């Protein structure tokens, strides 16, 4: 077991580092999802109030017409941000159901 002893130690090292990297990835992913939930929650609040504000502006008849349309665009984007944020949370929850499930 000349080189066998050495290789076994080489594979051990690789394993230790690999285990640590995966643990670092999972944490990096957890932090990002928490950021996602915090941000998403705040956006829901801003989207609701702003969509309400835009709705009132439209129901009138050009300034109101221009500002209403400007809000519909801003809201379209904010909505994309929120779908994107829900995906981060959703992807992490899926991953969680695994890393914790596999026993």
């Amino acid at each position: 077991a000349a080189s066998l002893v050495g290789e076994l130690q080489a594979l051990d090292a690789e394993y230790q580092n690999l285990a640590n990297q995966e643990e670092a990835r999972f944490n990096e992913e957890r932090a990002q999802a928490d950021a996602a939930r915090q941000a998403l929650a705040q956006n829901e609040q801003v989207y609701n109030e702003l969509s309400q504000r835009a709705q009132r502006l439209q129901a009138e008849a050009s300034q109101y017409q221009e500002l209403a349309s400007k809000y519909e665009d801003a809201l379209k984007k904010l909505e994309a941000e929120m779908e994107q944020q829900k995906a981060v949370i959703s992807d992490f929850e899926k991953i969680q159901a695994l890393r914790a499930g596999n026993l």
